[PDB]
């Protein structure tokens, strides 16, 4: 079902390299729904190229533009596995600490902040 599960090690790396080379200032970024949600839609997609100078605060309205939500339905958002320690960081700084050993950076959202 996940990212992980359906790319092999060789082609999630290979597949990094390949932005690294036609999209040279996106962050290449896995989104996915957290496995438990229930109230949340599903993104059209699970692959996002995010220009490298947007932060966090600016990546999570995006998201929730993306998935269409209103003002006052909840979104959390873990990095890496984790919360974020701050939104003012901006993503090239992000990704630089929290990227997997694959080169993306992965992402879960749900409505629920114990998820
Ligand atoms: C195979 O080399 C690449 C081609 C394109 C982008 C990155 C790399 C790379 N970086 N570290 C190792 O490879
Ligand atoms: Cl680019």
């Amino acid at each position: 079902k996940t990212f992980k599960q359906r790319r092999t090690f060789e082609q999630r790396v290979e597949d990094v390299r390949l932005i690294r080379e036609q999209h040279p200032t996106k962050i290449p970024v896995i989104i996915e729904r957290y496995k438990g949600e229930k109230q949340l839609p599903v993104l059209d997609k699970t692959k996002f190229l995010v220009p490298d100078h947007v932060n966090m605060s600016e990546l999570i309205k995006i998201i929730r533009r993306r998935l269409q939500l209103n003002a006052n339905q909840a979104f959390f958002l873990l990095v890496n596995g984790h919360s974020m320690v701050s939104v003012s960081t901006p993503i090239s700084e992000v990704y630089e600490s929290e990227k997997d050993e694959d080169g993306f950076l992965y992402m879960v959202y749900a409505s629920q902040e114990t998820f």
